[PDB]
């Protein structure tokens, strides 16, 4: 079952908080630490449900994982050393874990089965299963290439050169991870850059992986297969997608001044910040530095008056998971915010385009949902927004829909209710406590 929650108008958010670790990097830390030779030590790991599921999948294949103090320590099996799992690998709500693991173990000569929850089971897997079929993996999937899926790798996989058709870092990642156990050179060509945690981290683990960018922006990523991977010390930066929630809340709630510490600032993750700055947001980037091999900074966010802007389709990959919270900010901006190139939103935990549009309408917002776009016209004073009758936003098992609308309720004249807050812990278990500490009033049923 589910647990609804209602957000109420706040008098001002204020404080300094450390945001939880980056989910993308956390997933990969468990995966690469579990695969590599020797020991990997991780500090700052996100302990949300999605990451825990990836950890259990790696344990199922032979890695030993334990938490000593505040450090997760992993004893890896070495490249080529994964063991056949006894039972299905349950990824719950996590597409990142599921899709990357399909590439990782699908190329091994044993059977592996992938299952997940009601939301993950409806998402498309063909985007990863097709290149695996080219590599020689035998695939048994449900119609439409959906879970459950059982893979059986060939004795010797075939390396491929794959041009990713949509701006998916998960597809690029799955093909590169498959390349780790494939003899020869695996090449991934990305016409538009997507988050590059896989490339940066594999290089950090010693992989002979190179990235070449043409002047036209196309990336050619080459990986030599069956090479040694060496355990590493990892310091996980703060999640920029989780940061988006208290950050947008601070921009919208009058009388706010919130500082978020140690936030990942890799440009493939900062499209929302750039967009909000263009809308007039007061976001100060403090002490930009290098930590754990990544760019991080502290962000001081203050109440701002926002104006609608046009968000180009090519910025989408750099902020794809932040469209829900951006749409909420647009609900309080002067004028229209226009966002196109949103086809990928329809295949996430929920069809995010439909869920955001329906949630906004339920809460009095004037918006137009297109097949691949969203136009939102705001009401800066928040008058008439929210839902006085207490009607609940349908979250469709999507944690980001739940968090985005709860942020809306801190600003709207009328409270905003979401039908379920139980999935928030998949990526941000600290959400309720963190927001409450800043002054937000959110009542869990
Ligand atoms: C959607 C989501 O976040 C995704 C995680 C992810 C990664 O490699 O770590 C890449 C993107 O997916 P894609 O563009 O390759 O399809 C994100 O949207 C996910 O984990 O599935 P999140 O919203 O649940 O964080």
């Amino acid at each position: 079952s589910s647990r609804p929650a209602t957000a109420r108008k706040s008098s001002g958010l204020s404080g300094t908080v450390r945001i939880p670790g980056d989910k993308s990097i956390s997933h990969r830390s468990f995966m690469f630490g579990g695969l590599a030779s020797g020991e990997t030590r991780i500090t700052g790991l996100l302990e949300g449900e999605d990451v825990i599921n990836t950890g259990k999948a790696m344990q199922a294949m032979g890695a030993r994982i334990r938490k000593e103090g505040d450090t997760w320590i992993i004893d890896g099996v070495g490249n080529g050393g994964l063991l056949a799992p006894e039972a299905p690998l349950d990824f719950g709500n996590a597409a990142t874990g599921c899709r990357l693991t399909m590439g990782l173990v699908g190329v091994y000569d044993f059977d592996s089965t992938f299952i997940g929850d009601a939301s993950l089971t409806k998402r498309p897997m063909g985007r990863v299963l097709n290149p695996l079929r080219e590599m020689g993996v035998q695939v048994k999937s449900e119609d439409g290439d959906r879970l459950p899926v059982t893979l059986r790798g060939p004795k010797t996989p075939t390396p491929i050169t794959y041009r990713v058709p949509m701006a998916s870092a998960q597809v690029k990642s799955a093909v590169l991870l498959a390349g780790l156990n494939t003899p020869g050179i695996t090449t991934v060509i990305e016409p538009i850059m997507t988050r590059d945690h896989t490339e940066k981290m594999l290089q950090g683990f010693g992989a002979n992986l190179t990235v070449e960018t043409d002047a036209d922006g196309v990336r050619t990523i080459r990986l030599e297969g069956r090479g040694k991977l060496t355990g590493q010390v990892i310091d996980v930066p703060g999640d920029p997608s989780s940061t988006a929630f208290p950050l947008v809340a601070a921009l919208l709630v009058p009388g706010s001044d919130v500082t978020i510490l140690n936030v990942l600032m890799n440009p493939t993750r900062t499209g929302l910040i750039l967009t909000l700055q263009e809308m007039g947001a007061d976001i100060e980037v403090i002490n930009p530095r290098l930590a754990g091999g990544e760019d991080v900074a502290d962000l001081r966010v203050r109440s701002s008056t926002l104006k609608g802007v046009t968000v180009p389709e090519d910025r989408a990959p750099s902020m794809i998971d932040e469209y829900p919270i951006l749409a909420v900010a647009a609900a309080f901006a002067e004028g229209a915010t226009v966002m196109n190139g949103l086809e990928e939103l329809r295949v996430k935990e929920s069809d995010r385009l439909s869920a955001v549009a329906n949630g906004l309408k339920l809460n009095g917002v004037d918006c137009d949902e297109g097949e691949t776009s969203l136009v939102v016209r705001g009401r800066p004073d928040g008058k008439g927004l929210g839902n006085a009758s207490g009607a609940a936003v349908a979250t469709h098992l999507d944690h980001r829909i739940a968090m985005s609308f709860l942020v809306m309720g801190l600003v709207s004249e009328n409270p905003v209710t979401v039908d379920d807050a139980t999935m928030i812990a998949t990526s941000f278990p600290e959400f309720m406590d963190l927001m409450a500490g800043l002054g937000a009033k959110i009542e869990l049923s």
